[PDB]
């Protein structure tokens, strides 16, 4: 099971529903959720910092990436609030209304297995990653975002700008399966 | 603006001009549009499910219908579809010809404001609510059938079986703009 961290955006049942589409349960919790409540359950395998409105609501979900132990895939604020807890450096952008983007895969690590290595994801781009956290490569980018996709280089740690959860972001529910697959998910 | 999503109906033009007659504008979509493209819109403020000839043939209405934030209200296999999302029953019925019914408005909330209690609407049934969802209430009836108009009890969510785009029912337009004001419309 992974469970989702509510940090209080639209598409958090988006997250849930997709994941329902591949064969993977997931329960939302409160972004408030301490830690150690995650981890002694021995049915959860990962983590997901939800996308949300305020990178200023949503600390706990700093702890958790910090310290989690399992896999953590943060989406959008989730993705930011990754990027500022390891000291990297989020800031505002100007794309900020929702469209369709397209990115560019720079390397497959993982999230971008079984995807082309260019695809169109639903995004919105009012704040990003400025500046990528020491020991994190970037994997994804797009003509108006250097950091489209991100993770730690050794620790299962990823986040994405888009969304991969709802259906305009093509092969979202792949990108998902690959974050399932390092939770220890079999998909045949 | 209205977003009009496009079951296939003879009737589907008809909304969009009922609309403009009363000076709201509207933009007729593919019954395959996501949800969060509607909802990204700004400038979209409510959500039609038109009729049509398929109740399979419909299912994206029935994610809409299910996780909309926005008001919706759908017209005949509208109101059906929106039934079937919440765990109501649909069935054939005997009178399938177009004619017109006379409807007896049971509980004004709304889309019945301004309009007498009983009125002749244009209808076909075909197909009905055989049981209303579970934390719905049905708004009025017909001497042929039980449900000619439901809602969700605190949801702005509503159903009519008959058509109110189309000139042969009496007071149509006003039920379009008792909906257009649960949507934020002001008419005066």
């Amino acid at each position: 099971m992974i469970v989702i961290l509510d940090n209080g955006g639209q598409y958090v049942h988006r997250i849930h529903r997709s994941l329902k589409y591949i064969g993977v349960s997931s329960k939302i919790v409160p972004n408030t959720t301490p830690l150690e409540e995650i981890e002694s359950n021995k049915e959860v395998k990962g983590i997901i910092l939800s996308g949300g409105p305020d990178i200023e609501k949503a600390k706990n979900c700093i702890d958790i990436a910090l310290n989690a132990k399992l896999p953590i895939l943060g989406i959008c604020l989730g993705h930011q609030l990754i990027a500022l807890a390891y000291g990297g450096e989020v800031g505002r952008a100007e794309a900020e209304e929702y469209a369709l983007t397209k990115v560019y895969v720079d390397k497959e690590n993982d999230l971008f297995k079984n995807v082309p290595r260019e695809f169109n994801a639903w995004a919105s781009h009012k704040d990003e990653v400025k500046k990528v956290p020491e020991g994190f490569e970037i994997l994804a980018h797009s003509d108006i975002c250097q950091v489209e996709a991100m993770k730690h280089k050794t620790k299962p740690i990823y986040g994405v700008q888009f969304h991969p959860e709802v259906a305009h972001t093509e092969y979202g529910n792949e990108i998902l399966k690959n974050f399932c697959k390092v939770c220890g998910y079999k998909f045949e």
